[PDB]
C-alpha cells in the first residue's frame, strides 16, 4: 500500500496473507474454512496466516493453516486478468474470534463514490521498493465506469472496477494482490491490477466480487 497508514493490529480481521516461505499475496476469510483471493496469485504449496499483524514476528494471536484445495474461476484470463478471483479451501477451520473474522460477500454491488477499506503488506513506494512489516490500509473511493475505462482504454471488463485517486500517491501496489477492498461492510473488490502504483491517471483496478457471489456459494456448497 502506497501512501496508506498503519491500520494496528488485528484491526481488520479477515485480512490473511498466503505464504510459500514468504508473504507473497493477501487474501479474505469469508468463512471459517474459506478464503477469496485473486487467480493470479495461484501456486501450489500455500499456507493461509490469519490474525497477522507483523508477518516477520510471532505475536501470539496468528493461526497458520495449510491449504486443502485451490480453484481457479473457471474462466480465469491470466492474458486480461478478467475473472481474477480464487477459492481457498483450509485443510482445518479456524476459530474464530475478536481477531480472527470472516467478511460478508455483498448482495448487491457497490456504487460509484463510496469509500472503502484496502489493506496489505505490499509495497509502499511509488517508483522505489521497501516493503513493511505490520499490515498497512488505504481509505480509496470507487471511480466511476467512464473515468476508469478512461485511464485503461480497451482493458476494463464489467468483472472489473478502478479505485483510488487519479491525482496518484495513493494505492495498492504488488504484495497487496488477493487482499480485500471492504466497502458498507462487504467484500467488493479483491486487489488485481494497475499500471505501476500511484501514479497519475492509473488508477487500481479491482475484480467486482458482487459478480461472483453465485459461483462462490456454489462452489462452497460441494467442496
Ligand atoms: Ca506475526
Amino acid at each position: 500500500i502506497v501512501g496508506g497508514y498503519t491500520c494496528g493490529a488485528n484491526t481488520v480481521p479477515y485480512q490473511v496473507s498466503l505464504n510459500s516461505g514468504y508473504h507473497f499475496c493477501g487474501g479474505s476469510l469469508i468463512n471459517s474454512q474459506w478464503v477469496v483471493s485473486a487467480a493470479h496469485c495461484y501456486k501450489s504449496g500455500i499456507q493461509v496466516r490469519l490474525g497477522e499483524d507483523n508477518i516477520n514476528v510471532v505475536e501470539g494471536n496468528e493461526q497458520f493453516i495449510s491449504a486443502s484445495k485451490s480453484i481457479v474461476h473457471p474462466s480465469y484470463n491470466s492474458n486480461t486478468l478478467n475473472n481474477d478471483i480464487m477459492l481457498i479451501k483450509l485443510k482445518s477451520a479456524a476459530s474464530l474470534n475478536s481477531r480472527v473474522a470472516s467478511i460478508s460477500l455483498p448482495t448487491s454491488c457497490a456504487s460509484a463514490g463510496t469509500q472503502c477499506l484496502i489493506s496489505g503488506w505490499g509495497n509502499t513506494k511509488s517508483s522505489g521498493t521497501s516493503y513493511p512489516d505490520v499490515l498497512k490500509c488505504l481509505k480509496a473511493p470507487i471511480l466511476s465506469d467512464s473515468s476508469c475505462k478512461s485511464a485503461y482504454p480497451g482493458q476494463i471488463t464489467s468483472n472489473m472496477f478502478c479505485a483510488g485517486y487519479l491525482e496518484g500517491g495513493k494505492d495498492s501496489c504488488q504484495g497487496d494482490s488477493g487482499g480485500p477492498v471492504v466497502c458498507s461492510g462487504k467484500l467488493q473488490g479483491i486487489v488485481s491490477w494497475g499500471s505501476g502504483c500511484a501514479q497519475k491517471n492509473k488508477p487500481g483496478v479491482y475484480t467486482k466480487v458482487c459478480n461472483y457471489v453465485s459461483w462462490i456459494k456454489q462452489t462452497i456448497a460441494s467442496n
